[PDB]
DNA sequence: TATTATAGATCTATAA
DNA sequence: TATTATAGATCTATAA
């Protein structure tokens, strides 16, 4: 796919080039995942699909030696159990659930920075925070890169935080045909057994109006 | 219900007395709300029922002049669309989805008194957040006010936000009878619809020497 | 086995 | 009616 990266407290000058590098071209390499959504009135239309986004990135960057879901220290374990993913140096959070959790997870990582825990047998120095694009249908609410890019903007006007992160936003262009990864599910809510996967071709179509102030997702179709 | 209260940046004395009392009368009248559980090992468990306690205490705010859903300017836009209830320069937001909305609601708290805005005519001067009790079973993820507690309290530790915030956690007494409303909705999920509506007197059940109870009516 | 605590998924409710 | 937006409700997945 491709991305949209901002940085906060300067995570491009504090983040080690080869370990970004090895998030960079897993990113890249990925296809847009998309599923069939069951909200109603939009029952089989393609959406987003975290599930299969989340699988994909987890499958990249363990054999490259990322660790999978940290355990947080028990002085700290009402912020939580785990971090999706950590190597030296850097936590990543993968977030395409609720819109709340990228406050959640960005005061968090402040904490786990002010205290300095370890991450990965060293202190924590940079988090990185994987967020999807507006542009693509999704579940309602589901995060997405321009609202977390508006809430940590608001929030480093303020200095809320000092903790480094770099927000990186998966987007694709609009009206362009691309390889899509398209997945079918157990169950039409939740499931995270492959029924069916098939890569296809598709496109996600841009149905934006002279009125509509850019707010209109796209629609996404497969052949 | 019962309460217990956690203030922080000096909410004790910043809140206004009259508009707590106005809160506070609220939320001690309220019988506990309980309904139906749909999740697959305890279909039928009774639980907090969120919806019904948010509608209570709408239906008895909104009378005594809180604003219900203020709109967020469109400057502050990206922050959401509206916070649950103000009057004068207090909000309250009444938090029983997942628990990150614990943080979401405490930062753009933080944000809306760094810059002024406007709750009810007044600049926020301070925010009150309303959180049920761990003691209570409910559905899985939903925030619980020690949870909140133990996560403001380590911002605190840390002097992470400035903006005063009194903390409330909605409980009750173990193995008493107490007030329950329980309520059958039209849908077994999310529907705020009542299709049966009862008063009853029940009791949590404590099977602690901590984990939860287990809610019970007669 | 059976229960929890997240974490993640993703729905409906509601207004603009 | 169709879409946008959260906000709220509340489920399953997974491991401890
Ligand atoms: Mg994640
Ligand atoms: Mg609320």
């Amino acid at each position: 796919m491709k991305i949209d990266i901002t940085d906060y407290n300067h995570a491009d000058e504090i983040l080690n080039p080869q370990l970004w590098k090895e998030i960079e071209e897993t990113l890249l390499k990925m296809p847009l995942h998309v599923k069939a959504s069951d909200q109603a009135s939009k029952v089989g239309s393609l959406i987003f699909d975290p599930v299969g986004t989340n699988q994909y990135i987890k499958d990249e960057l363990v054999p490259k030696h990322w660790k999978n879901n940290i355990p947080i220290p028990k002085r700290f374990d009402f912020l939580g159990t785990d971090i999706d993913f950590g190597k030296r140096d850097t936590l990543v959070e993968v977030q395409f659930s609720n819109y709340p959790f990228l406050l959640n997870n960005t005061v968090r990582s402040e904490l786990f920075h002010k205290s300095n825990m370890d991450i990965d047998e060293e202190g924590m120095k940079v988090a990185i925070i994987i967020t999807k694009g507006h542009m693509f249908p999704a579940s309602n609410s589901s995060l997405y890169y321009e609202q977390a890019q508006n809430q940590l903007n608001s929030l480093a006007e303020y200095n809320v935080f000092d903790v480094p992160i770099r927000l990186v936003g998966l987007i694709e262009d609009f009206e362009t045909d691309i390889d899509i990864v398209s997945t079918t599910y157990a169950d039409k809510r939740y499931s995270r057994t492959i029924t069916k996967r098939d890569t296809v071709k598709g496109k996600v179509i841009d149905t934006n109006t002279p009125n509509t102030r850019r707010r209109k997702r796209g629609t996404i179709v497969t052949y």
